[PDB]
């Protein structure tokens, strides 16, 4: 039993929790809160790579001019951030060198025929051949999808550190977590922790169903083990594909809004020597047109590479397929990329990856106003998502939708 | 994704069909894949360094009982080290009269002995005597209505703490030095180097014949939708396992009905071996309370070890919170010694392991080590189906008996 429960420990999370407990209306209410995993964070997954690098599975970088909320957080919780290098393309294409005028030259149009797919605004102008080019030059395969529109492929470019010099946003600094985001993570559960915040990990929430003013909560362990939660006050902090499994008619009994989602996949290599070092390649980004897309190389420590959408799902089935055949297929597209034969680049040592089926969830495009948490019209059950604000697809979200999460349930409690 | 052999499930059981099936010149150069819902091999044996390596799942084998598994330890160089938990040093009254009421009741197992355990004493001894002297043998699963009077007898003469009462006090124990975990990474290292070929983090959802061979369909660990085309297809799995397919087990299979029970371990470590000052090093005590077996392993760390309805127990306070939790160990480890509750120190680390199904077994027959499916071919391998339910004895032997079947579908 609790009088306020939240289900989901990502951030958000974690946050409406930070925020709940701070406010005076909270005092003597009990807070459980549950997630599916074993350890705190959702889509922020740091973990040590084969104990050289800290690296980061999931979110991996923050900029003070986007994302001030998170610069604060970040600076509450004592965490050390680091430059996050990878803010321009040092090797250019002849594709890429066009860039920013091409985007340039299309942006007025954005007024008449800015609502369509970005693959068929830029095709209406360059034709199709070309477009798929340009596009592709940018390396995020989402700028490919039905459901990305022009509008929304300006924002992308301009809010993604690689390609944010293609709309002249070259003034925003990125950041990392010198140890991980996952310290931030700690750091908001020592704090809900301390003051009283009880923690239920590697449960999953099957269903709610209300039962006089509050609500049943069905879970299930990640051993069998069935439990069954009564609360007053709940928190879905769960992104909207989530929301799906429960019996809470999503989202028809809140917002009736549509909701996009894509899948991320990244892969991390380390190697014997830093090969990469003698291409003056330290500290850069590659943007490819072969199915590596976005090629990292982190000092001279690791590399890594990054894809979404078609080209995550291409990964993961490759994976699926063996760890040779994985392996190969990168080894012979870092070559490609490179212009030099495959026996010059070296076979990996130590490697992981991970895929996240909805690595990205957002709002798609509505001219109806949308908030930054929901409520069940008819239970009062809140729903706490980076994916429901302007921010969807960053942390700084999370934590916009966390404030007004908080701010409803203290509403609902008033 | 296609194989010519396909095996679900990298227990023993699966990981030895595998061993013995890249062991054959029929499979020579066979395509063979393992999946297993897991990322790490081993099943219900899974070691883990206590912050000494403990055994959060299979723990003791006996040379006279399990031929097969001192078999498998010797051929992959797997050191042992003695098992001491074979005797009750500090028996309790009614403790020392178990073997003479065992002794009387035997007889009567041609007469009764399909009964349940329970119903099986009461007859003779009146309800209340019948469960203080179950409950002295420290498993619950005496207690339960599927478990017959046949069944119990097996049971406590080939559980170390308690086959003296059954006179099987000949019967000799011992542990893995390194951890079962090596005998597992030695099968997995053979058979990977025999060329299978693994796929862990995968659960299989379903199966459909698809004309000459299987179509499995499996879920990734982080979602990923999988479809794998195979020839032969052995589900080394246990029967709750086989039920939750859409295979028609156990109907199409044997007909038989199995049971399943969980069990429960908890490990805990210590700044000093305090139970040395009460000659504990190295003893088990079986009480009435809610931690029942209680290891004390020489001077390294402490653990309990219960099933049925106290597993149950011990999950419920865990999924209450590790502070109850571990005031409720503390508290009935003061009540089992006979002290206070003060001259028990807290732990150090401890760690804990809860499995829904531990054990499972057939009811009761001539049910075969394997069984085979009666339209489809698919073959299934588990310890549950053999006379060693509950032991990797019967991990061996149904994995025996899967290959052979398998092998004459191949001829
Ligand atoms: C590859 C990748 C790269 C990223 N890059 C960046 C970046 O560089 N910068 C940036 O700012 N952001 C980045 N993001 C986004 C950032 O990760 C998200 O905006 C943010 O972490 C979302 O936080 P959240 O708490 O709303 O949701 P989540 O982190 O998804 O947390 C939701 C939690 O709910 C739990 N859950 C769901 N369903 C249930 C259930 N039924 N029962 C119990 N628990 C449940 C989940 O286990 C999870 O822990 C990245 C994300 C990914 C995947
Ligand atoms: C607490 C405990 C103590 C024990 N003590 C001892 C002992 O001291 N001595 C002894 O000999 N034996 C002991 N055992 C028993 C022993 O562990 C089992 O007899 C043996 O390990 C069973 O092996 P198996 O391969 O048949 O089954 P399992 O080890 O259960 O292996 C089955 C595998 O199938 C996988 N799986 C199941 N369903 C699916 C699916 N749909 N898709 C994909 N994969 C799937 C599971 O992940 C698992 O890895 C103990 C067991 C427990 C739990
Ligand atoms: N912002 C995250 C995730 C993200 C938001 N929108 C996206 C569109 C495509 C791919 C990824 C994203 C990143 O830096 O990666
Ligand atoms: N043989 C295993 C498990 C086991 C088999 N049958 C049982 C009945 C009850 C409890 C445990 C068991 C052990 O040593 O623990």
């Amino acid at each position: 039993s609790s009088d306020i429960c939240i289900v989901g420990a990502g951030i958000s999370g974690l946050t409406c929790a930070s925020h709940l407990l701070d406010s005076p209306a909270c005092r003597g209410l009990s807070l459980r809160i549950f997630d599916m995993q074993q350890e705190a964070g959702g889509r922020i997954r740091s973990k040590m790579l084969d104990g050289k690098a800290s690296i980061e599975l999931g979110a991996g970088r923050y900029s003070p001019q986007l994302h001030p909320h998170f610069q604060s957080a970040m600076q509450h919780y004592s965490q050390k951030s680091e430059v996050y290098p990878f803010t321009q393309l040092k090797f250019k294409s002849h594709v890429q060198q066009k860039l920013k005028r091409a985007m340039n030259e299309l942006s007025p149009r954005l007024k008449e025929h800015g609502k369509e797919s970005f693959l068929q605004f830029v095709s209406r102008y360059q034709g199709h051949d070309s477009a798929v080019g340009m596009i592709r030059s940018m390396g995020y395969d989402a700028l490919f999808l039905p459901d990305i529109s022009a509008e929304m492929a300006y924002d992308i470019v301009g809010k993604h550190p690689e390609i944010q010099s293609v709309t002249d946003n070259d003034a925003n600094q990125w950041f990392a977590a010198e140890t991980g985001f996952a310290g931030l993570i700690q750091g908001i559960k020592a704090k809900v922790k301390a003051a009283g915040a009880r923690f239920s990990l590697g449960y999953r929430l099957l269903s709610v169903r209300t039962d006089g003013d509050g609500y049943l909560l069905q879970l299930a362990g990640d051993d069998g083990w069935k439990l069954e939660h009564r609360t007053r006050h709940l928190i879905l902090a769960i992104p909207p594909s989530a929301m799906a499994g429960l019996n809470v008619d999503f989202p028809e009994a809140w917002s009736g809004a549509r909701y996009g989602s894509l899948p991320l996949f990244k892969g991390f290599l380390t190697y014997g020597e830093p090969w990469w070092l003698d291409y003056k390649l330290d500290d850069q980004v590659l943007i490819v047109d072969n199915p590596l897309r976005k090629i990292y190389f982190k000092g001279d420590k690791y590399l890594f590479f990054y894809t979404d959408s078609e080209m995550a799902n291409y990964w993961r089935g490759c994976v699926a397929e063996g760890e040779d055949g994985y392996l190969e297929q990168i080894r012979t597209h870092l070559a490609s990329a490179l212009g030099i034969v495959r026996e010059r680049i070296p076979q990996p040592l130590a490697h992981v990856h991970k895929y996240w089926a909805h690595g990205v969830e957002f709002c798609r495009d509505s001219d109806i106003d949308h908030p930054s948490a929901l409520s069940h019209r008819d239970s009062g059950i809140i729903a706490c998502s980076d994916a429901y604000t302007e921010h969807a697809g960053w942390m700084e979200g999370g934590l916009l939708s966390a404030r007004e999460a908080s701010r409803l349930l203290l509403q609902r409690i008033a």
